[PDB]
This record gives structure tokens, C-alpha cells and sequence, in this order.
């Protein structure tokens, strides 16, 4: 890499790793459209396996960006509309609280207080139906945002129904394969297990457990190379040859709702660039990111704004990830770590790196 990229990355990430006691980390910077890679530490502490450019990390909620894009692609295919009632795709959802809840509300966490977590006891198709039928909204649709796996996770499951494909097969054939994300997985195959980092929680090696709507809300594992390619694809959707996918990427960066200085896309969240770093740094803290906040509808939604800080944090019990990019500057960053460390530390580091290069 150019020495400037080398220096800001190393000067930022070395201290981060030390302060946060991160066992292993991979970083990619995309600069004028080219990726530069950096790795530190261990994918598996016990077996002494280093982090490499091929190491798989659990993306946790950064998976929602793939879900939002796959949804976008289904809209572009004319398979679904965000204006469609949820019941169009799940007629068994007959409980009256569902009247007026659209796919848009599910995708953007505005259905009226769907919970952050699907309960552990929910597994089967019938368990899930029961859960949603019994759920009582605290608020009318399209009035408040509450970040929720049970919301965007349901969106992802319903979005692929017309296609006839399983969520995983839809994701592979419509997103992963076309973008050449050949080491990105919802289920890690046996052949790739040698590259699957362990996550670390309280010093213990852990992998994400199966759960309802896991694939849709937090299912994806990927390498730093594939995630850099994911960033490039979202930076320049027009370079993508598959028409509906190019369009789907654009739809996922549209601005649907505003709370404070942030706008809600499909999976992605966006702020105007230049961003106030305290606005995104403090904003990333779960204290704000996970809170109930009233939203203003953007009517109609603003198409992807190039002058944006577009980002998503993600975590599982053992991993912490962050992706941010600025389309107008052809600039972006991916940070993958096998410890779930605080969001504001992630955003602070990313801002320090991108600000310096911008
Ligand atoms: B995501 O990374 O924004 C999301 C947030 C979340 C946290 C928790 C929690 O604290 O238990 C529960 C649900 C959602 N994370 S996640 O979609 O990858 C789900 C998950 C969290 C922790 C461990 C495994 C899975």
C-alpha cells in the first residue's frame, strides 16, 4: 500500500487492538477504488492460526446489508413491493395488528416495536407464526424506529417468497455469485472450516448459535477480500452488470426515514457527508443505536446520495465488525475482529482512517 495508507491504518489499529484486547483483526481500505489489506493476530488462539486475507469472520448484523440488497434486488425484479402489506406474503398472519404493516416497515424497523431478538424458544415455521401473531405493537406503523432482528429478519424471509428459492439459495445466486463473493457463506462448508476464525467472549472460543431468522438478520460469514469487494460493489453499483442487482444496491441506500442526523436504508444506515464524527461515533453506541426513536418519513425516499457516510456495525457474541464508505470519494473501510468490542471504538477508528485519506 501507499505509505500514507499504511501509516494511518497502522497508527490507528495497533492501539485499538491493544486497548480492546482483540485477538485477531483484518482491515481493508478501499482508496480510489482499489483495496488494501491488513491483518493482525490470531484466528484461533489455541491452534496458533494467524488471521489471513482468507480468514472467515462472523459479520453479525453487517449481514443485514446483504439482506437489504437482496430485498432491493427482489423489488427491482418486480417480485415484491415495499408498499405491499406483510399479509400479501404471509396470509396466515391474520391478527389485526398487522393491518397497515408493510414490507417497508419490516425492512426499516418501523413496524411499531417488533423486538430486538426473536425469542430462543421460537424455531419452527409454526413457532414463528405464533410469535408474530401474538406480538402487540407499542406504536402505530411508521412512527418509531426500534432496531430489531425480528423486523428485518422477517423482511428477508418474506422478500424471497415469490422467487421460490430458499433465503440462502436466493442470496447465493442473486448476490454472492454475481459479485464474485466466493468465500462468503451463510453456512460455512466443511471445506472452508480451516479458515473459520473462532470468536472470543470472556476468553472462550465461540461460534454463533443457530436461531430463527439467523440467516436473514445475522447469518453471514466472510473474508476481508470478499468484504472489500462488497464495499466496492456498494460504492459503484453502476459497474455491476446484473441489472436488478445494480438497482437493488441503489434501493438499499435510499433514505426512507430520518432520526436525528441518521437516515435508514435497507440494512445500510446513512448520514450526510461531511459527517460530524461525534454524531456517528456517539451515534454508533448501542445507547442510541438500539433505542426507541420517533422517525420522520422521507416522502418519497431520497435516492442514494453520493455525499454520504454509509455504514453498518455488526456483532455476534464472539465477533465485532464495521463497514463504512463514502461514495463521492470512492473511499471505504472494513474492520473485522474476533471479539465483540464497543461500537464507538470501531467508528472512531474508521473515521480517523477515512478522514485522513479523504
Ligand atoms: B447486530 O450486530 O446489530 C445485532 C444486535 C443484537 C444483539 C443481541 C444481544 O445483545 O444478544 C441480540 C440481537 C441482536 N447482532 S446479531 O443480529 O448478529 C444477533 C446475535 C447477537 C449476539 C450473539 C449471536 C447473535
Amino acid at each position: 500500500a501507499p505509505q500514507q495508507i499504511n501509516d494511518i491504518v497502522h497508527r490507528t489499529i495497533t492501539p485499538l487492538i491493544e486497548q480492546q484486547k482483540i485477538p485477531g483483526m483484518a482491515v481493508a481500505v478501499i482508496y480510489q477504488g482499489k483495496p488494501y489489506y491488513f491483518t493482525w493476530g490470531y484466528a484461533d488462539i489455541a491452534k496458533k492460526q494467524p488471521v489471513t486475507q482468507q480468514t472467515l469472520f462472523e459479520l453479525g448484523s453487517v449481514s443485514k446489508t446483504f439482506t437489504g440488497v437482496l430485498g432491493g434486488d427482489a423489488i427491482a425484479r418486480g417480485e415484491i413491493k415495499l408498499s405491499d402489506p406483510t399479509t400479501k406474503y404471509w396470509p396466515e398472519l391474520t391478527a389485526k395488528q398487522w393491518n397497515g404493516i408493510t414490507l417497508l416497515h419490516l425492512a426499516t424497523y418501523t413496524a411499531g416495536g417488533l423486538p430486538l431478538q426473536v425469542p430462543d424458544e421460537v424455531k419452527s415455521s409454526s413457532d414463528l407464526l405464533r410469535f408474530y401473531q401474538n406480538w402487540q405493537p407499542a406504536w402505530a406503523p411508521g412512527t418509531q424506529r426500534l432496531y430489531a432482528n425480528s423486523s428485518i429478519g422477517l423482511f428477508g424471509a418474506l422478500a424471497v417468497k415469490p422467487s421460490g428459492l430458499s433465503f440462502e439459495q436466493a442470496m447465493q445466486t442473486r448476490v454472492f455469485q454475481p459479485l464474485k463473493l466466493n468465500h462468503t457463506w451463510i453456512n460455512v462448508p466443511p471445506a472452508e472450516e480451516k479458515n473459520y476464525a473462532w470468536g472470543y467472549r470472556e476468553g472462550k472460543a465461540v461460534h454463533v448459535s443457530p436461531g430463527a431468522l439467523d440467516a436473514e438478520a445475522y447469518g453471514v460469514k466472510s473474508t476481508i477480500e470478499d468484504m472489500a469487494r462488497w464495499v466496492q460493489s456498494n460504492l459503484k453499483p453502476l459497474d455491476i452488470n446484473e441489472k436488478t442487482l445494480q438497482q437493488g444496491i441503489q434501493l438499499a441506500q435510499s433514505r426512507y426515514w430520518q432520526t436525528g442526523d441518521m437516515y435508514q436504508g435497507l440494512g445500510w444506515e446513512m448520514l450526510d457527508w461531511p459527517v460530524n464524527p461525534d454524531s456517528i461515533i456517539n451515534g454508533s453506541d448501542n445507547k442510541i443505536a438500539l433505542a426507541a426513536r420517533p422517525v420522520k418519513a422521507i416522502t418519497p425516499p431520497t435516492p442514494a446520495v453520493r455525499a454520504s457516510w454509509v455504514h453498518k456495525t455488526g456483532a455476534t457474541g464472539g465477533f465485532g465488525s464495521y463497514v463504512a464508505f463514502i461514495p463521492e470519494k470512492e473511499l471505504g473501510i472494513v474492520m473485522l475482529a474476533n471479539k465483540n468490542y464497543p461500537n464507538p471504538a470501531r467508528v472512531d477508528a474508521a473515521w480517523q482512517i477515512l478522514n485522513a485519506l479523504q
